[PDB]
């Protein structure tokens, strides 16, 4: 008496209209999504017939004077079977359903003019919404999404964005003890996401009912950033977020430097290895007061002569990597320097990794020292995982908020 399509579809309403994460849709929400659906108040008498009809029809469909699933799945099937499906149809356009019962194009993803060079972000009221939903299937209330309340999260989503076990842990900040992904790292997932892919944070957002919840499109949700010259505008389009590209030699330790920005304790990365391979790594720092997002995209370099690509140079800062307890290391962060950096306009950074090993002499013709020197390059930071200092990533992220 009701097709399989527009359960699918109404299963995925009650969901985001469950604000409250009880599987219940309370008073509150109800009157709240019927001005988003009618933009009309929910007349409190209406309410009560609803409530009796669904009581006295269903078997536990009124839980605590509020609608369960199946007496909302029953509500709209008795609509339908009377002549009233515009009232459920008006409900499942809202929630971006087309007369296929699929979600719209158009919905899924608005038209976003977006600049040559300029970034995307998270706005405001895209942050406060992730934050919400994050709220929403925390169950256990530890302040973390686990495995199993990740994927109730991302159930009204037709896929994850992303995996669990070989993404998001290992990816993001996570919670030291249950390993589970915190509202930090929740945050710092979907900053990634946002920055890197665009037309796909926006179209979960819309899985997620952003679009319902703010009462506006995703646009809203997404934030475009760009350096410019001193403008006296009223909106502060300051960057947040900054891409760090690590090259270097491989099994020169920038592997486990950018994994390591991620937990407190980067002593432990020493001895592990790393059975699955990470693009992106993503924290926040402080710089300067203000909050700052910084990827760290790790590129190993096999050959020396092997070519690297515009989408492995171009990025906000460039980490060079070299293993200073090695003689035969920093040779490839000369070539990459003067190939793709000397002439360029992106700030760099050179970093000599284990400086808690000897440091060894270099069988190049300069050494470091004097590289940075000749190069006016501000000289090598020695990095050492057993040190646990996050100096280094703080500076990065301060090289690319700032001139030069
Ligand atoms: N002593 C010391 N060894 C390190 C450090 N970082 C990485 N390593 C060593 O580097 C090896 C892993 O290399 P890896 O990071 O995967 O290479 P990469 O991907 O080119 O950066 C491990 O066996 C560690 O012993 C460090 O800070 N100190
Ligand atoms: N579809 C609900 C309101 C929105 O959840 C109702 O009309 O009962
Ligand atoms: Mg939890
Ligand atoms: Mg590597
Ligand atoms: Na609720």
């Amino acid at each position: 008496e009701l097709t399989s399509a527009c359960k699918k579809s109404l299963v995925r309403i009650f969901k985001i209209c469950d604000i409250d994460g009880d599987n219940l849709l309370n008073d509150y929400e109800l009157n709240l999504f019927q001005r988003r659906c009618f933009n009309t108040p929910l007349q409190p008498q209406i309410l009560d017939e609803v409530k009796a009809v669904i009581q006295k029809n269903v078997p536990d469909g009124i839980y605590n004077d509020a609608v369960t699933l199946k007496g909302f799945l029953f509500l709209h099937c008795l609509f339908i079977q009377r002549g009233r499906n515009e009232t459920t149809w008006a409900v499942l356009r809202r929630f971006g359903y087309n007369d296929q019962l699929e979600m719209c194009q158009e919905y899924l993803r608005p038209p976003l003019k977006i600049p040559p060079g300029s970034s995307t972000e998270l706005s405001h009221r895209g942050q406060q919404f992730l934050i919400a939903v994050f709220e929403r299937y925390d169950r256990d209330g530890d302040g973390a999404l686990s495995p199993e309340e990740h994927k109730m999260l991302f159930s009204t989503c037709p896929a994850a964005p992303w995996s669990y076990s070989t993404d998001i842990r290992k990816s993001c900040p996570i919670n030291e003890t249950t390993g589970w992904v915190t509202l930090h790292g929740w945050l710092c997932r979907w900053t990634l996401m946002t920055l890197i892919d665009v037309v796909k944070t926006m179209e979960y957002l819309a899985y997620l009912g952003f679009n319902v919840h703010e009462n506006d499109s995703q646009l809203a949700a997404i934030h475009v950033t760009r350096e410019r010259r001193i403008d006296l505008a009223k909106r502060q389009s300051s960057r947040s977020v900054y891409k760090c590209h690590v090259i270097g030699p491989k099994g020169s330790g920038k592997t486990g430097m950018c994994r390591g920005f991620l937990v407190e304790d980067m002593h432990k990365l020493i001895g592990k290895e790393f059975k699955t391979n990470v693009v992106n790594c993503i924290n926040s720092v402080q710089v300067y007061g203000q909050e700052k997002h910084l990827i760290l995209r790790d590129i190993d370099v096999r050959h020396a002569l092997d070519p690297l690509q515009p989408q492995e140079v171009n990025c906000d800062v460039a980490c060079l990597v070299y293993d200073s307890s090695n003689p035969r290391s920093f040779e490839y962060v000369a070539r990459i320097y003067i190939k793709y950096y000397a002439e360029s306009k992106i700030p760099v950074m050179i970093v000599g990794t284990k400086c808690d090993m000897d440091e060894r002499r270099q069988d190049y013709l300069m050494q470091p020292s004097e590289f940075c020197d000749k190069y006016k390059l501000l000289p090598p930071h020695l990095f050492s995982l057993k040190t646990n200092k996050k100096e280094l990533y703080t500076k990065l992220a301060t090289m690319a908020a700032f001139p030069h």
